[PDB]
DNA sequence: GAGGCCGCCTGC
DNA sequence: GCAGGTGGCCTC
């Protein structure tokens, strides 16, 4: 008695008679309104949706189709939303017309045609504020990634346009891309029908296309004995090496036993459908047959054989595999290098996912045989890079084609005067930032120094890695860390962002961004880019996974203005410890990943400390000579690539920071055993090199929770062992070789592991800090042979700098330069997302 | 300026 | 209980 239809039908498919106009007691709906609907849960808000189609169904009565809008608190941004402010969503279900409540209006705010030059709104206006008092959506939300992008221009045809669903529509071109096709025929052979090319996840495969399988996919057929497996930990002299017993975990940091492999490659041989007896094709079964090729680390050869070889080298097999297509975890180039035109090194510079190989491995006769012969620019951006260090994310854009960085500010002068020395061509302002911002908005058009401002429409993209200071914590904000934040380096980044409105912006930090102050930091950084108009997602990135032998995981939050297409993160390029790749974030009991798809596997072996540093020659504790030879070629991929194409004579900041002589002679007691650390250390006098005698640690008390040593001694060094007795300051003890600190409190601290600690060959880097230091919380800085700590040339490498990137000041300040910065692989393998949107801009 | 020293929290 | 993560504040 409320619902009535407005006319006749439009269309009568089979039990649904779709209608363009209802009418529900005093109001009309028409498709294309906007309604809202009581949740089952009256406790719950409204929920809104758009009215896409009208139809009675002959056993249910009177329907609609909903399309539902995201309410802001529902996404990421939580309580940090715009109140009124809808998202778009791809969701949308049938739904009986008694649900509806009432109509609502619902507007869509657009990006002016002005949008770039109507920045400079307040920081208040960033953080807290609003819109007039009416529903409005300006962007898309995809609940699963935490990306907000302009709307879909998905359009209608003249068939559906009646009760076209954008929401249907992009649902169902979204299964058409994942479900695998076959989609030119080649040959009918008697049990299965081959096809030329078929097409999965958007890609086209074709046969003699190479590509990726997971390790699982298949064996090779090399026979091998078994390998001799870790030897069980032999005891100790609990009295010579008292503090070894605190390694019962049997965990080695930086170890690289638990990496995966990385992809199978094949060629694609044949891309085929069984056909029933009927005679027609499976196409819910499409198989393709390989041959496999053969890694160097795959053959006979094991692991060693990685050292030298290019990453991208293969060898030829004839063994050959059959998989099915839904394995495939991707298409790569496999091209024989001899008839490739260019050399291999600009083949292998051009483009990803590009592999060689030169011979053939046969694995019955364990040799190298020869192949059978049958197989055979934009403009960049105009830049500004803020908190720009010595500008290794700088670096990392230039090598991937899409920055001109004109401008950088740095207020720490070694940094900057750095950064100079690599971009002769970029006006850097040694400036606080806060203060350059607020000359440029006064209307200045030089800086005190005489140097020119960049001004709106200069500035194209905008990147940076703003510090965080005061609200680092994990607690809840208050009144006076809130206000820290609104006086933030983030806050002025993001100042910087309003004003200049460039077309893409990155921000880049520690991880613990995305979780500081229950992540209320991220949370207000995001809405902050939504407010002013801004495309944008975040995500955390594993360095190490982008070609450096190093855990460095990284918070990145990219923008894009309207008008652009917001980049993705990239995919892994290296296979990496799955402990160190945990990249997922959870933001209110929600968990958020990126599209990252690559779990599990890579095309490209890890990077280890053999590959990062093994050319360098020895030098001593203290090293200076800022100049030295190489004595040798480079003798990694790695190192090839970080050497640079032209020679160089000169091996530069191969230099070590000069440790005391008791630091000094406890590395020269540290083990070469991998997963050496303090714990190992002998309980010895020892002659330091200045006179001084290392004295022996005594344990003058009872540690019950630790026990007793295997001859009854005491493994206790002060009062404060026992629960509740405060610290005696007395039992602290003095030039032992045994740090008194580290048995002091190592039983809350998990025994210090690591500190004292010499990296392994195999193994990677911890993430490279500031100023390395033995008894630092990142204490794992020996090197692996040699009684020192890294020089800053190895960190450099494990950061990936090239050896001719320069630094300057004394050796604090260029460890201090290299330990801030963003590995350049990590800094080029996002340049090259957004060069990809770039080149896809219509 | 150096070296020693060493809390609090999250995610399992 | 374990592993990682955040460097900085005395004291010389
Ligand atoms: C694991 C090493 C470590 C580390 C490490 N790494 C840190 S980090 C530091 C901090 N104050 O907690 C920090 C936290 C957030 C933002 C910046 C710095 N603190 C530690 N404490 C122990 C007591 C000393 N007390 C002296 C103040 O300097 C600092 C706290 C310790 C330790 N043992
Ligand atoms: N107010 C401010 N204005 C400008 N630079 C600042 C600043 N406060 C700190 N900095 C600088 O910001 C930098 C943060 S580390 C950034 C490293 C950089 N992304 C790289 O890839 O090399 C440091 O070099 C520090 O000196
Ligand atoms: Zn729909
Ligand atoms: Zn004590």
């Amino acid at each position: 008695n409320r619902i009535s239809w407005v006319g006749e039908a439009v269309k009568t498919d089979g039990k649904k008679s779709y209608y363009k106009k209802v009418c529900i007691d005093a109001e009309t709906l028409e498709v294309g309104d906007c309604v809202s609907v009581i949740p089952d849960d009256s406790s719950k808000p409204l929920y809104l949706a758009r009215v896409t189609a009208l139809w009675e169904d002959s056993s249910n009565g009177q329907m609609f189709h909903a399309h539902w809008f995201c309410a802001g608190t529902d996404t990421v941004l939580g309580a940090t939303s715009d109140p009124l402010e809808l998202f778009l969503v791809d969701e949308c279900e049938d739904m009986q017309l008694s649900y509806i409540h009432s109509k609502v209006k619902v507007i869509y705010k657009a990006p002016s045609e002005n949008w770039a030059m109507e920045g400079g709104m307040d920081p208040e206006s960033l953080l807290e504020g609003d819109d007039g008092k009416t529903y409005f959506y300006q962007l898309w939300y995809d609940q699963d990634y935490a990306r907000f992008e302009s709307p879909p221009k998905t359009q209608p045809t003249e068939d559906n346009k009646f009760k076209f669903c954008v929401s249907c529509a992009r649902l169902a071109e979204m299964r058409q891309k994942e479900i695998p096709r076959v989609l030119e025929q080649l040959e009918d052979l008697d049990s299965r029908v081959l096809y030329y090319s078929a097409t999965k996840n958007g890609i086209l495969y074709r046969v003699g296309d190479g590509v990726y399988l997971p390790p699982e996919a298949f064996t090779f057929n090399i026979k091998l004995s078994s390998p001799v497996k870790r030897p069980r930990k032999e005891p100790v002299d609990e009295d010579l090496y008292p503090e070894h017993y605190r390694k019962y975990s049997d965990y080695i940091k930086g170890s690289n036993l638990d990496a995966p492999e990385p992809y199978r490659i094949g060629r694609i041989k044949e891309i085929f459908c069984p056909k029933k007896s009927n005679g027609r094709p499976n196409e819910t079964d499409i198989k393709i047959r390989v041959n496999k090729f053969y890694r160097p680390e795959n053959t006979h050869k094991s692991t060693p054989a990685s050292y030298h070889a290019d990453i991208n080298l293969l060898y030829w097999s004839d063994e050959e595999a059959v998989v099915d297509f839904k394995a495939v975890q991707g298409r790569c180039t496999v091209e024989y290098g001899e008839d490739l035109p260019e050399c291999v090194q600009v083949y292998s510079m051009g483009g990803p996912n590009r592999f060689y190989f030169l011979e053939a491995y046969n694995a019955k006769s364990k040799s190298f045989e020869d192949p059978p012969n049958h197989a055979r620019k934009l403009p960049k951006l105009r830049t500004l890079d803020v908190f720009s260090g010595c500008g290794g994310l700088s670096e990392g854009f230039h090598q991937a084609g899409i920055s001109d960085t004109l401008w950088a500010i740095e207020m720490w002068d070694p940094a900057a005067q750095a950064f100079r020395l690599n971009n002769p061509g970029s006006t850097v302002f040694t400036e606080d930032c806060n203060i350059l911002l607020k000359l440029v908005m006064a209307g200045e058009t030089t800086n005190s120094r005489g140097q020119r401002l960049p001004q709106k429409g200069d500035v194209e993209m905008l990147c940076g890695g703003p510090p965080c200071q005061g609200f680092s914590g994990m607690n809840r904000f208050n009144s006076r860390t809130y206000s820290k934040f609104k006086n933030s380096l983030v806050v002025s980044f993001l100042s910087y962002c309003d004003y200049y409105r460039p077309r893409f912006f990155l921000l880049e930090n520690v991880r613990n961004f995305v979780s500081f102050k229950r992540s209320m930091v991220l949370k207000l950084t995001l809405r902050c880019l939504v407010r002013m108009g801004y495309q944008c997602t975040f995500g955390v990135l594993q360095a190490g996974q982008y070609g450096v032998a190093q855990t460095r995981r990284r918070a990145i939050i990219l923008a894009a203005a309207p008008g652009e297409k917001l980049p993705l993160f990239p995919e892994p390029l290296h296979v990496f410890a799955p402990r160190a790749c945990q990249l997922s974030v959870v933001v209110d009991d929600k968990k958020f990943v990126s599209n990252i798809t690559r779990l599990s596997s890579g095309p490209f072996r890890t990077i280890t400390v053999r590959d990062t540093m093994s050319d360098l020659p020895e030098v001593r504790n203290g090293a200076s000579a800022l100049e030295i030879s190489y004595n040798g070629e480079p003798q990694s991929w790695f190192q090839r690539q970080l050497r640079g194409a032209q020679y160089q004579p000169i091996l530069r900041d191969h230099i070590c920071k000069d440790m005391s002589a008791l630091v000094a002679a406890r590395m020269r007691h540290i083990p070469l055993a991998p997963g050496s650390d303090w714990r190992d250390l002998p309980n010895i006098e020892v002659r330091l090199s200045d006179g001084t005698m290392a004295r022996k640690l005594r344990y003058t008390h009872h540690d019950r929770k630790n026990g007793r040593s295997s001859s009854g001694a005491l493994r206790g060094v002060c009062s404060c062992v026992e629960a509740g007795k405060a610290c005696d300051p007395a039992a602290r003890q003095f030039n032992t070789l045994i740090p008194w600190c580290l048995p002091h409190t190592g039983n809350r601290h998990n025994h210090w592991a690591g500190l004292y600690g010499r990296l392994e060959w195999d193994g990677f880097f911890s993430t490279t800090v500031t100023n390395p230091e033995p008894m630092g919380k990142q204490g794992r800085v020996l090197h692996p042979e040699q009684h020192r700590v890294v020089s800053v040339r190895e960190c450099a490498r494990s950061q990936g700098f090239p050896d001719t990137y320069r630094l300057f000041g004394n050796i604090l300040d260029k460890h201090r330069q290299v330990g801030n910065a963003v590995p350049p692989p990590l800094a080029k393998a996002i340049g090259l997302e957004i060069k990809l949107c770039m080149l896809a801009k219509a």
